[PDB]
């Protein structure tokens, strides 16, 4: 089964810029996140369908996460990707998607929804903590991306 959660948020950065930064996740993430060290394309051209491998060190031990790029709606400032392998997936959970949608803000800010789709195996329901870890993680990347942009205004 699949279980969906939606969270709403705002940013001072206009959505067009956040979106650009969002598309450049491979580049930025290793810089902003201490534990992320690299992102490599395994197969695909960076578009939807692409499979990526993230290398991390956590508590000094190297680990791998596997991502799939789900869709892109540039006109709509939407960037979606799923965690398809690695540390975030318990056996009941087959995948976890993170979707980010941005809309025009009142103050030349961005209005955005973070959607988490938790796909479990069979009738299993999501673990409470995994869900909590996943929400924090989604929100975390968004903030990190926002931070990079504030730090560097003209890059995007
Ligand atoms: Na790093």
């Amino acid at each position: 089964g699949v279980f969906t959660f939606e969270d709403e948020i705002t940013s001072t950065v206009p959505p067009a810029k956040l979106y650009n930064a969002m598309k450049d996740a491979d580049s930025i993430t290793p810089k902003i996140i201490d534990d992320v060290k690299s992102v490599e394309i395994v197969e695909g051209n960076g578009g939807p369908g692409t499979i990526k491998k993230l290398t991390i060190v956590e508590d000094g031990e190297t680990k791998f996460i596997l991502h799939k790029v789900e869709s892109i709606d540039e006109a709509n400032y939407a960037y979606n990707y799923s965690v398809v392998g690695g540390v975030a997936l318990p056996p009941t959970a087959e995948k976890i998607t993170f979707e980010t949608k941005l809309v025009e803000g009142p103050n030349g800010g961005s209005i955005g929804k973070l959607t988490l789709k938790y796909h479990t195996k069979g009738d299993a329901k999501p673990d409470e903590e995994e869900l909590k870890k996943g929400k924090a993680k989604g929100e975390g990347l968004f903030r990190a991306i926002e931070g990079y942009v504030l730090a560097n205004p003209t890059q995007y």
